[PDB]
């Protein structure tokens, strides 16, 4: 075979067929040699954390080295603490009253579609679910960050291996192409599809013929409510936008602010480095964040000083992040769209219900299911705020970055946050080990069934 | 007639919308007036049984009415007894240590594919989950049981009306097509397909781009270990297997007996109504079991006379179930393939381990994921014997037909059986009220982010 | 609005039933019945061309209505004149040596898909080609001219009535929509499609399941040899290039020029009414001509003088056409695509061979089977320079797109040209009359067929 | 074997490739050049007649080597000698008074589909029509005769080169898979299908995106009028019938016949060596015609002495067809369909009216457009019959299969029979040389273009 694609599609089919072989051996393997795999991956992604990181930065261009490790360690950490101890070889469960038991079964391959924003430390987090769960996996890659994405794969079957993993459980596309992610996705061997990454790329991993959990894209608002903490807000807010330079999904979007308290926001937000674009300014840093229809590739993970000289704009060595006034909602209006960069629109309102009506609408331009932000001290305030937002994640009193994932408030640590059947979604939940294998019910009589009506 | 697929078209769409603005409405009810309209529509189901059974027996031919009634009584009992406590509104669960609400959401609008198998009875159960989880649910029937199909929704909403319901909430296609069940699946209002039909079916939903729950086939394996109490065994086989002349796919299809025991259940099952076919009488069945190489609709749920005269035998009036002796395993094998029928396959193994073997063969064709049965007092060979069964419900010592849907044994009761990965399918779980709702979750700060590393 | 797309399927079919009615009526008709019919629908479009050219400039914005006005009549009285004595039913031919006579076959049902450029004109043009080879036509109008498309059809049904014609034999869609045009390509009635329209829509004619007749788009390289009469080839291109604008795929897009008459064909351009642009104002226009990767639509058919606002730059109010001194080719240098409208691009050479080589470039970008021109006197020149270009309308000595349509020379009067094998149609013809029937061949035994070898 | 689908498809891609480079050779040779390049194709083709007949027969188990070798020499003779003499280089074509040239343009690379029935023959054919217009062409086998049809053409290309024609020119899939077949027919550098083969094919041919040739099927009815010379109408019958055993669509499958002759046919017919099934005979072939509503393969182009075990009837070794009286028309009536095997349906009408209204039912199951046969000396009856019938050849006085592909009357010899708008196909030309160049013209300026 000489041509790529051809090259590309006879790839998946050696990785999968090696993979089902790989997976039959990890099946038969106890509860202790499972959690001895999975502890050495996780400390493998650890120690090649920040190299890892520092390979996705000079790939794509987008993002910093430090908060990409950070990223990975999220991914070899707070992910592994969270399923190091789930039960998944053989009986998981004993019902001796309603006489059952469940019995853990693996799904077998997965196919992982892995996104250019965070490839190496999806890596890390699925290949830590998936075998776990006894399963094997094959990564499909962005064509933009294909080398890394296929390091951080390698670092992972190796470090499983190491500790007694077979050959070929953990795999990589190298050349990805759109034939090979079709392949994967359709092939009689593969199992459930990952799909993290665009609404089109979902699309068709719930077009598959296969089990898929996709994900949605965010376009996250923020509600914050006059009886907020002020500097702390502003604090956790930028903190959370601008890590990575705004490459996750979950992180904010919209400020959504109560006049009451507009002026000593925006002093705190100007004070912790933030950037208050003029009318002037903000047209043109507008006219770059769209480019035919959507969001232009050039902006996103950049520093803001490289969005404003982009732009034309001038800024000080010390900015943050970049802040807009806003009072628009739609494609037509670049501010209010998911920016994946350290960009803010700012939006003022009378209330709670300007703002939950400005939140719905927000959402509605990309973000349904996915994730919004609320800060306030009043508790009452809060349930009538959050009760109806189509999000689930909702969080409360920190950045949504970080909420959303759940480093920083208790959902299951996750890079693929699905967006439930409003984002075209078969679940809303954070993906995690419990979605890698299914449940057997062993089941004894204790009941007769009538044949007389 | 000619644009019979257009006027189709119209109908879904029309359904569609008017489920989007009745499930807007019913979304706003509390808790207690769900359970209103969720108790009306049981009381209203349990009321038809009779009259729904009647016109499925008649209008597919498939079954009998007694046990079509049953049937109609499960879903109006069993299901709606597992689901009237589920809290289903609002917050339905704060956890305060780690400082988490759970909000139940809506998914919708359900898209209800119903078989020709169980028509009335799946609509009865999936308009009880659906609606009890807050959604409005459109049905789409089998061409050769449009007529019941139609008249169980029918009796639903103005069930669920009576008690306070909105017009349009519960609906169905009266002139199925190809078109249509494609409309229904891809169209941008429809939110979840419930998909319980065939393989092909299902594979459409899992094509659709859309979030599914599928089902898969069963070829159900029962082993009679030594251990068993034989006439017990054999009652409850025969009453599980006979029950609406074996339409339902949890159905025993081969029993697997201990050489030990053999002339003794033979005996046992000459004694409780089976007719044992000899060789010649053996190939004049299998001929018309399938047609081409599949299934032969002529004799789905027809009683033992029927088929007899079909392949040209005379058997006496009080026979209840045809038996063949077998030992070998394959689609051109008619006899050890799902036959959805009063015939059963009887294959001699001399333990556990051959039970095993045969077992899984049987699964293989056309079973895996779905179900398998045991009969054993023996807790040791019940142990070793399930462990390893690809099959998401496990019955031990009760009948598969009414082991596998939880009427007898302690599972969800359901009409929709999924099989996992192993069966395409997203889940193993049988399918209920927890299905047709995302869990939203409100999550406070209780960690700090670490600024480095 | 929803279900405007189910009923312009409705439409189709109404249309194609009816029309297969109307043509089993015209069939059976004599000769001069059927040209009774052709000469009514031809006096028709001679008296309504000035009418309809007003309603196409109105609804298109393209072009102007003295021009408009010629082309209906073109079609009017060049197509009509070209066909009226073709022999198109019953026997067309006797060859009496070879003993076999050939009949002629009507194809039946004839798809028509209309330009927005050409609205009118090439429903008169068709409606008069198909019904003289005793068919019935369904016409497709671009949506953005679907009124006067429409117009046009009945005015031709109406007037082919009024001498005897059956009703239903012209139609016309009335609100296209991409459903509709599928339909209408794809549907079991549909014989054969007369595909003009861009690249897209004849690929999709060639995908239809159908034998269908297609166009390719132009992109019309003219050379001017230093033997030309100057004063009179400027004239012929001048004429050419502005007719309505520019509208025609046979018309000029650049003049490929001998360095020894630059000077004088310069001069004689400006004094002929052409305007050369500066460097400044080239960066200008050139600005406009594409938007995206692709023609400005707005561009097209425009008068110089609104695309010389459109671009922000003044000219004088006697200006004929734009021209842009050029020595790139490529689709990023938009005066080397096809324009559309009266933009000329100006390209010095040295002489023919390098003319050769430049002109096939041009084709290469969007021309290829189409159209070609020379201005020369030179007889071998001619010969050297004509023999290997890829056109199918090969043009000496006169304007393209008068010479390409068959108006000023003697190929056959046509709006639909074939653009060869390497324009992906199946032929590179001027179709006309003869393309819409088939030929049958009555023939006697002349010889025997051995029987051994 | 895994992967044979993406070998296949790779291997589609280099012979297009180097079957663009051939091309670009061949297009700039003189006429003389071409002519001998054919020429020595179509002696290649003659010489190995009887030796690719016999591989085709081993290969697909249809029809007889005689018949074979036969069809093969009308590809190298017939064909030949009808395009031979066609200008295809350059200027073929001047008209000075209306001051227009004409210039032949090779349409490029052709991808030539092959059925399994007429596997070497059509090769040849296609083959030599496709180099005399300056084409390259890539073969695309039936699986069922991948192994003679790759032969065939490795035979015409070896031919060709000998004569001095460019590497890479002629080739053939030599693993077919519906993969290659897509990717042929899809492929960027694919100019244009000629596609013979089932209805099937033929619809994926014009949903290819590509300009196609088509073919449709055959159901050919034959009239005997009663004006026929009875003796020699059942010799031309009989011998175009059984020709390779039925294999070739514009066969004969069912006789109409005016009930004033019916037993002079009948007893003509029995002693030239057709075997006329009683009832009960009937209703057992009958049941081997059709398998799952659809022509059995399993009979096609069988000896009549095979079909007979086939069905469980005894017939003597001489019998050369099987004939079945009939009255009724339409799938459900296995002797009304297109049998492509040494089987015939018997119908007796009043007249000519009753033998039209037969005939038209006849073409409407799965012969429009195709061929029909008449046999008669009434030059009336014959002008009366024939003006209304759709079918792109109307045989007279000559077996129908031999006549529709131009052996014995005067259409151009030919194994690709379009069968016109009516059989989906965008000719019904029998297809020759001249479909595979477009014309490009050369036209002067002769008159003004005015203003209003
Ligand atoms: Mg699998
Ligand atoms: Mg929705
Ligand atoms: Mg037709
Ligand atoms: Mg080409």
């Amino acid at each position: 075979l000489r041509d790529i694609d051809l090259q590309s599609i006879q790839e998946v089919r050696n990785y999968l067929e090696e993979a089902k072989a790989a997976q039959k051996i990890l099946e038969k393997m106890t509860q202790s040699e499972i959690d001895k795999i999975v502890e050495s991956m996780a400390n493998a992604a650890r120690e090649e954390a920040g190299r890892l990181a520092a390979m996705a930065v000079e790939e794509t261009g987008f993002g910093n080295v430090e908060d990409k490790t950070l990223k990975n360690l999220f991914a070899a950490n707070d992910v592994y603490n969270s399923i190091k101890d789930v039960k998944t070889v053989g009986i998981i469960r004993r019902d001796e009253e309603n006489r059952v038991w469940e019995i853990a079964q693996p799904v077998g391959i997965v196919a992982g579609i892995i996104p250019s924003t965070n490839p190496t430390s999806t890596v890390i987090f699925k290949a830590l679910i998936a075998v776990k769960a006894r399963n094997a996996i094959v990564f499909s890659p962005h064509p933009s960050a294909a080398k890394c994405t296929a390091e951080a794969a390698r670092i992972m079957q190796e470090a499983a291996e190491r500790a007694g993993a077979p050959k070929g459980l953990i795999s990589c596309i190298t050349q990805p192409t759109m034939a090979a992610t079709n392949e994967l996705m359709k092939h009689k061997l593969t199992d459930v599809i990952l799909a993290t990454g665009g609404p089109g790329l979902v699309k068709a991993a719930y077009s598959s013929g296969k089990p898929a959990y996709g994900v949605g894209p965010g376009n996250v608002p923020v509600y914050i409510h006059e009886s907020a903490n002020i500097a702390k807000a502003v604090q956790l807010i930028i903190q959370s936008k601008t890590f990575d330079y705004g490459t996750i999904c979950a992180s904010e979007q919209a400020l959504l602010v109560d006049e009451s308290i507009k002026e000593k926001v925006v002093a705190e937000l100007k004070q912790q480095g933030a950037y208050f674009l003029n009318e002037e300014e903000k047209q043109k840093v507008a006219s770059i964040i769209m480019v035919n229809g959507s969001l232009n590739a050039k902006i996103v993970g950049k520093a803001p000083q490289v969005i404003a000289e982009m732009a034309g704009i001038e800024i000080p060595s010390d900015v943050k992040l970049l802040v807009a006034e806003e009072t628009e909602v739609g494609k037509e209006y670049p501010f209010s769209i998911e920016k994946l960069s350290p960009i803010l629109a700012f939006y003022i309102v009378k209330g709670m219900e300007e703002a939950s009506e400005l939140a719905q609408k927000l959402l509605e331009v990309g973000g349904l299911g996915h994730t919004v932000g609320i800060h306030a001290e009043d508790e009452k305030v809060i349930e009538a705020y959050t009760i109806d937002k189509p999000a689930g994640r909702i969080v409360v009193n920190a950045g949504t970055t970080f909420g959303g994932i759940g480093a920083t408030v208790n959902v299951k640590p996750s890079l693929t946050l699905g967006c439930g059947a409003i984002g075209n979604n078969i679940t809303s939940d954070n993906v995690t080990v419990t979605h890698l294998f299914n449940i057997k019910r062993v089941a004894f009589g204790v009941r007769e069934m009538p044949k007389k009506v």
